[PDB]
């Protein structure tokens, strides 16, 4: 079975009022976990790859080679996309595409609107010609940075959302509305009113970043307001490392890596299964 | 620049009186570290894959895809072999070969001699028809040690045409209880009786002098695994212990990978294959 873009799975999800989880890939065991979770739950799944993570894994080509081999050899039957997360530029998106990515996000939300539109439109030209899905962003997703206002959150402007989607033809849009990458300082403060307006006026699947720490009620609400893709990364790292700590603290002698990395991989699998069910994509393959 | 079998690199080591290290692969970061070490040292390298490690990494096909992609994308220019370590059966060696392994070890040393010979011959015929190098074994590596018999070595090499031979002569997988007691006189006989490169198993914990002495007695391939696991985990422990809060895996896997890289470099230099690429 071959890889697919995110087009079909996200449209099906929007119509079905559930979301497809993107879970970020970090290495080989991370990927086995995510795919195993998706297979067991009979759910579509998106493998997110940041440029940083791609470097950790040598590059886009190693990433694609490894995913393809795993799909074949694990017998994965469910829809899988490989999506470049927070693509820096046209050139990065093109490289990921040529390497065999089936989806890319061009994130130019930190640039002036008109530059964002221009860059994004260009990425879309190249991607759609190759049956690659595209995500873009408006507003700023929060983070763990120092000396920022409100964790660095800047709400998307629904009017710009409308214009950018109309001008570029992206397949999905991330309107940053309170998402923070990594843990939230307090309870997330998601702009559901703004989201409702972005849903009204774009008509495309929306993407909700910074999934770790967003309580179930906010997840259901976001989905009910047009969110069809939700990204989780931090939570997998947290659970992976908790399981690795447990093993290393209880047995001070062990050095066989699979004795601590295995339980960590299992922890990730169970974490992804939980989020899959929470998002409503189980049985939707 | 594709993967090669072990034939050329081991014959060069034998003539050059040095050894090529086999370093066992356990995952993606493990492979990156081994390849980076070899490339930096301009040294041939052998990537070892046990059947258990193959499974941990899903399978033989995933192993090959990963290595081939890393080779191209890291710009690896030195000789690299992928070697099924302790192949348990003809069928396992066939599967590895079919997946694109360039080298296999059929280990039937724990069966009667004539069965070992017969099985090994079967693997050699399949492998050599595909330019795949073959290792076989006599005697038992500790994990209890049993010395290979030099006459059986002569006969097995002659009957099979294997490219290299592991005469178990004191090797122990993992840490040695005391200090190794290698059968150097036995090894010399095997060297002389066979004329093929010999393989030293259980390199972790074999002191420098024993290594240099094994090489002078015809050892051209030296397997190392445990020491990489020890250094990797040691580096992980240091990070997790000093920082009770960190959860980002690259923060501890990263230094684990560095530790392995440094360990392989040291072993490559000790084995003498730096600059032999
Ligand atoms: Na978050
Ligand atoms: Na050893
Ligand atoms: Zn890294
Ligand atoms: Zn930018
Ligand atoms: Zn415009
Ligand atoms: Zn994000
Ligand atoms: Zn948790
Ligand atoms: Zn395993
Ligand atoms: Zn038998
Ligand atoms: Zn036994
Ligand atoms: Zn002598
Ligand atoms: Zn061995």
């Amino acid at each position: 079975m071959p890889l697919v873009s995110m087009k079909e799975m996200l449209n099906k999800a929007l119509e079905g009022k559930y979301a497809v989880g993107q879970f970020n890939m970090n290495n080989l065991e991370w990927t086995q976990a995510i795919l195993a979770a998706a297979e067991e739950e009979k759910s579509p799944v998106i493998l997110g790859v940041s440029e940083g993570a791609a470097r950790h894994m040598t590059g886009f080509k190693t990433v694609v080679a490894m995913v393809k081999a795993l799909i074949e050899e694990m017998n994965i039957t469910v829809p899988v996309a490989i999506h470049l997360d927070h693509g820096s530029s046209f050139e990065k998106c093109k490289e990921a595409i040529d390497a065999g990515f089936t989806s890319v996000m061009i994130d130019a939300s930190h640039h002036p609107f008109e530059e964002n539109v221009e860059t994004t439109k260009k990425v879309v030209e190249y991607a759609h010609a190759r049956n690659v899905s595209v995500e873009a962003e408006l507003g700023t997703v929060g983070g763990q940075e120092d000396d920022v206002i409100a964790e660095g959150v800047i709400y998307a402007d629904p009017a710009e959302c409308k214009h950018l989607v109309e001008a570029t033809g992206i397949d999905c849009l991330a309107p940053a509305l309170g998402s923070v990458h990594g843990p939230y300082k307090g309870e997330p403060n998601l702009g559901f009113a703004e989201m409702e307006q972005v849903r009204d006026f774009t008509g495309v699947p929306l993407v909700l970043h910074g999934g770790t720490g967003i309580p179930t009620a906010d997840i259901e609400k976001a989905i009910s307001l047009g969110t069809s893709k939700i990204n989780v990364n931090t939570e997998n790292q947290i659970e992976f490392t908790k399981a690795v700590r447990e093993v290393l603290n209880k047995d001070q002698e062990v050095y066989d890596p699979r004795k601590f990395i295995g339980p960590g991989r299992d922890a990730i699998k169970a974490t992804v299964i939980g989020k899959i069910r929470e998002f409503g994509s189980n049985g939707k393959a």
